[PDB]
């Protein structure tokens, strides 16, 4: 694997909590700090069907699937799979939201880079049919026998573009509300039987969680996701949109949410249009801070942009003219200080506070369409 180790001083692991087994129930995987660092051994996108939901979100045929799994079905992201939770101390949370075509894997480097520093984060998977692929089981024998079923990305008519995303949006906060419930309900001792039979028992999850210190993140759909969940869930204290897609929310949103908002953008994706919502959100009275990463593109936040080399990267639009481990590493340090600024953590992360301000030579404060 390329996707890069986290930075911080904790080892990380990984597992996925699916509870309850339905398709209105919460699927998520959790990237925690780690008690052992015994081997990077986590499978990045780890079913078929995701190769499959992969290729009809890229518009190509049966073909790509498999040349796609054939290139990545065995690649690995740096997180100990199943590893205990490293015990004695209650960390922060992250509830991290997808965007337009992905599921709950591909933002493992920013997952990653945040539990290395303390963190638990839930990345969810969107039953929405914003997922190129997701499963759930249709009752418990099924969750016993792991007989899944499977759900696609719904490809959408214009006609039907303003009033479906934005009921998508909708469901996608309910769902990192629904994510946020069940990890609180785990903390305080509901006992779960998660759907999926995986070695991390999680008993382990009973009082790790510092409940005062809840952020949500997303990535474009995901960024829109932040938005809405600020909007209806003041349990979540603070949020930052990375590349906001800002099209499916309603404009009775920018109004209602008090909590901190960081919006991290990439130089290459944003638009006018876009950035005027964006802009609707400022107020005297609420903390809005906007940067820039130079040279990035959309792309730069998910995990494929570490998948191929710097030629077909760029051929692709995977990666920018910038280097996507210095893009990341940026987007993950203002992020960090901007979490400690707003949770009040007591870490070393005011370090970074210059990124907030957009203070770098690979950071524009606020935005180029400014």
């Amino acid at each position: 694997t390329k996707i890069p180790r986290g930075n911080g001083p904790y080892s990380v692991g990984c597992t996925d909590l699916m509870f309850d087994h339905t398709n209105k129930g919460t699927f998520l995987r959790l990237y925690y700090p780690s008690q052992d660092n015994d081997r990077l051994d986590t499978l990045w996108i780890p079913n078929k069907e995701y190769f499959w939901g992969l290729s009809k979100f890229l518009g190509t045929h049966w073909l790509m699937g498999n040349i796609l799994r054939l290139l990545f079905g065995s690649m690995t992201t740096p997180a100990n799979w199943n590893s205990p939770l490293r015990p004695g101390e209650k960390y922060p949370l992250v509830v991290f939201s997808h965007g337009l075509g992905a599921f709950r894997t591909l933002y493992s480097a920013i997952g990653i880079d945040l539990a290395s520093h303390g963190f638990i984060v839930a990345a969810v998977e969107h039953r929405d049919r914003s997922a190129s692929a997701t499963y759930y089981f249709k009752d418990q024998s099924a969750a016993e026998i792991g007989d899944k079923s499977w759900l696609y990305l719904r490809t959408l008519k214009q006609e039907e573009e303003t009033h479906i995303r934005n009921e998508q949006v909708r469901q996608r906060a309910k769902e990192c509300s629904q994510a946020l419930s069940l990890i609180l309900d785990i903390d305080h001792g509901k006992p779960v039987k998660n759907a999926l039979d995986l070695k991390f028992d999680m008993e382990q999850l009973k009082d790790s969680i510092d409940r005062e210190k809840i952020a949500v993140i997303g990535h474009s759909f995901g960024g829109a996701t932040v938005i809405q969940t600020l909007s209806e869930d003041q349990r979540f204290r603070c949020g930052i949109a990375l590349d906001a897609w800002m099209f499916p929310l309603g404009d009775e949103v920018y109004s209602r949410i008090p909590q901190p908002l960081f919006f991290i953008n990439s130089e290459y994706f944003q638009y006018p249009a876009n950035i005027i919502k964006m802009k609707k959100c400022y107020s005297p009275d609420k903390e809005r801070k906007m940067i820039t990463i130079r040279g990035s593109v959309h792309q730069n936040f998910a995990d494929f942009t570490f998948a191929t080399g710097k030629i077909i990267g760029h051929m692709l639009k995977l990666k920018g003219d910038i280097d996507s481990n210095v893009a990341i590493d940026l987007s993950n340090k203002a992020s960090l200080a901007f979490l400690q600024k707003h949770l009040g953590l007591h870490k070393d992360f005011d370090q970074w506070d210059c990124l907030i301000e957009g203070d770098d030579e690979n950071l524009i404060p606020g935005t180029n369409i400014n």
